[PDB]
């Protein structure tokens, strides 16, 4: 397919929320529509355009302006861009979606909602380990968030199909 | 206009050889045409998604890798992306041409060719400019010796042929590269 503009799906919640999954089943469902679609998550991002640490929120706010930029420039070129990032910060979740607004570029912020006392509790391990690796920083959810997938309510399933009519309400 | 893949059009050469003034005309010509085109360069890199990096030659890797991949993702996605970046040492543009063709897109390594003494003889008021206000160490023409493509896809002399002449002639590759 060819469309004109593209448009960016912002994933924010908890660690172990499983923001990913639902990204990527998104993307597996578009792509098979012929959607030309990128997803861009932390992993990939530590990788290539953000490789060089940094946790200050000075440095994380650097990172976190790059890819609302790099979502902006492919979403203006037809793109449906998807971004997994846990981004905890009102703030800087706002100034993401200014940079893609001002471009006249849909941005569709979507609350992954879990609980944080059942994500530690299924993951005792991880949570040592961050311990171990050198990890005060609460997330603040969106105040207007375009939806919101409860990760406990619903299966997985549920939330991919809510996040697909939207995004087709959007693009189709 | 809808094509599968662009490619990379990576304009190196001297601070102040002409790069982005080409990038920008060609730009305007393909897409006038109806093509997808982006222009990346340092000034806009500067102020988005390079924002606060050092000049070590370590944070100027860190800096084109990065450009490297925008450019990959952009062009896997039909988009021909010129770019106009300070990458003086070969080696680095080695390993953003490794980037781009890694995705299978071409990379056309343009050598925009301007002497050392003939860039700062053109503008002699933004030399004093940078000097006086100590923004230096970014005219690497003196700070990190230039080295030129062993084996550049084009060559555009800027002191022998115009502006015109020369987009024109960078035009013409692209056109034969992108059908």
């Amino acid at each position: 397919k060819c469309i004109e503009k593209g448009i960016v799906v912002w994933l924010t919640g908890l660690p172990g929320s499983g923001k990913t999954t639902i990204a990527t089943r998104l993307a597996d469902l578009l792509q098979k529509e012929g959607y030309r679609v990128e997803v861009l998550d932390g992993d990939w991002a530590r990788t290539t355009v953000s490789e060089g640490a940094g946790f200050t929120r000075e440095e994380r706010l650097r990172h976190l302006k790059r890819i609302a930029w790099i979502a902006r420039l492919l979403a203006r070129n037809g793109v449906i861009v998807i971004c997994s990032f846990v981004s905890p910060y009102k703030q800087a979740r706002n100034m993401v979606r200014r940079i893609v607004e001002e471009e006249g570029i849909p941005f569709l912020e979507i609350y992954v909602k879990a609980s944080l006392e059942e994500v530690i509790r299924r993951d005792p391990k991880g949570l040592y380990k961050k311990a171990l690796k050198g990890e005060t920083d609460p997330y603040e959810p969106p105040e207007n968030p375009q939806l919101v997938l409860d990760t406990e309510s619903n299966t997985i399933e549920h939330n991919v199909s809510y996040l697909y009519s939207l995004v087709k309400a959007v693009i189709e």
